[PDB]
């Protein structure tokens, strides 16, 4: 079908060539239904955790943008408590000339600098500008918390 096969091309580029500090691939033999490994950017707030994403392609991929979410709970204002990421490629800015690459790329960049001025938590994104030392010891302790 247009989605399986559009899949299964995205799933070897990735392959080949995966984002820096990422990997994925499917969970099994249901090619629809991907897991993700996210190492925290070094030199961000998030280094040395590992972060656990699943990912979910529609059978009308590459259509609708994949669902996407963190497993392993992340102290993140784009980032909210049952792992739902703020980011525009994955709701409204989607479009077919994107791929699954393209997104796990966008999100590793996300972990690197969040946008606080588009939060999906606001109380984070207010103390990132407010109060950055704490923020960062926050982020910093839930990372050796709950990705560690």
């Amino acid at each position: 079908s247009t989605s399986a096969k559009r899949i299964q091309k995205e799933l070897a580029e990735i392959t080949l060539d995966p984002p820096p500090n990422c990997s994925a691939g499917p969970k099994g033999d249901n090619i629809y239904e991907w897991r993700s490994t996210i190492l925290g950017p070094p030199g961000s707030v998030y280094e040395g955790g590992v972060f656990f994403l699943d990912i979910t392609f529609s059978p009308d991929y590459p259509f609708k943008p994949p669902k996407v979410t963190f497993r392993t709970r992340i102290y993140h204002c784009n980032i909210n408590s049952q792992g739902v990421i703020c980011l525009d490629i994955l709701k409204d800015n989607w479009s077919p000339a994107l791929t699954i690459s393209k997104v796990l790329l966008s999100i590793c960049s996300l972990l690197t600098d969040c946008n606080p001025a588009d939060p999906l938590v606001g109380s984070i994104a207010t103390q990132y500008m407010t109060n950055r030392a704490e923020h960062d010891r926050m982020a910093r302790q839930w990372t050796k918390r709950y990705a560690t």
